[PDB]
């Protein structure tokens, strides 16, 4: 097959569909037109989105602090609650004691989940009466976990965006009370986006980047049919490392990030 304009065409149909986005899709094709058969095209592709997901493969390392404190920030629905469970099997299996804060206070059902799910896997969950002050919950479990020797404490926080929330001042004045406590925390703010969300977590990634800094990122979902192409958006603007990938539903469902692996199943 030789190299014309249906070839590019459709390239970049097959990266909009992968949610990709028109602005990086834009940028990528034209990239790969002054770059440049249509194999030899699919190599140089795969070559340059490569190249991009090199700047934000950096491997989370939780190791080394008391307690190293992860902030999980996004919006609701994406999958933060069960992110936070596979996190924390994963760093008990690596050796590490792990705490949870249940900081998104006013879902009931999303802190007894967490508080449940800790105690059947032994795992200390701080947490107060529905509506609680999310910043007081999250303080007082720091506390505890620095007095309890513990390795990794994951911070769960609200993720109603709406103008009524208050979110990024929340999670502002979230981030002003850790560094009272210790000014290295939180030591990861990890966001989680949903594959199928598509370019909506290019809105989010902004929002929560903006507010406090971003210096993770979990992709969920990736299971599904989304392609999960916004990374290269978020790498683009932002260069914020992918941590992990959400494969299913099951406590074993996270997988440390694989540039190699992503760019192949983009294209699958
Ligand atoms: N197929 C799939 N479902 C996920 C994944 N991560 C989270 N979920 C699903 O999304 C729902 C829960 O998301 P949850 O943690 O409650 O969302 P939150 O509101 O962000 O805390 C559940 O039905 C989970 O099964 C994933 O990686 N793959
Ligand atoms: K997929």
């Amino acid at each position: 097959k030789k190299i014309d304009d249906d070839l590019f065409e459709e390239l970049e149909e097959q990266l909009l569909i992968a949610d990709v986005g028109v602005e990086t899709t834009r940028k990528i094709i034209t990239n790969l037109t002054e770059g440049a058969d249509a194999e030899a095209l699919y190599g140089l592709l795969k070559e340059e989105m490569g190249e991009i997901l090199a700047k934000v493969d950096e491997p989370l390392n939780v190791e080394g602090k008391a307690p190293f404190v992860i902030l999980m920030v996004g919006v609701n629905g994406v999958g933060k609650t069960t992110t936070i469970g596979k996190l924390a099997r994963q760093f008990e299996q690596q050796g590490k004691s792990v705490m949870l804060a249940a900081g998104d206070t006013f879902r009931a059902a999303a802190v007894e989940q967490l508080q449940v799910w800790g105690q059947r896997n032994n795992i200390p969950v701080i947490a107060q009466h529905t509506g609680a002050d999310s910043a007081s919950v999250i303080f007082d479990a720091i506390q505890a976990a620095k007095a309890r020797n513990i390795d990794v404490l994951i911070a769960d926080t609200a993720g109603r965006l709406q103008n009524k929330s208050h979110l990024m001042e929340e999670l502002k004045k979230i981030v002003r009370v850790m560094k009272k406590l210790d000014v290295e925390a939180p030591h990861e703010v990890m966001l989680t986006i949903d594959a199928s969300t598509g370019q909506n977590a290019v809105s989010q990634a902004k929002l929560f980047h903006e507010a406090v800094g971003l210096t993770g990122i979990t992709l969920t979902k990736l299971d599904g049919t989304a392609k999960g192409g916004v990374i290269f958006s978020v790498a683009d603007q932002f260069g914020i490392p992918i941590r992990y990938i959400g494969v299913g539903e099951r406590i074993e469902d996270l997988r440390p990030f694989k540039a190699d692996d992503f760019i192949e199943a983009l294209f699958a």
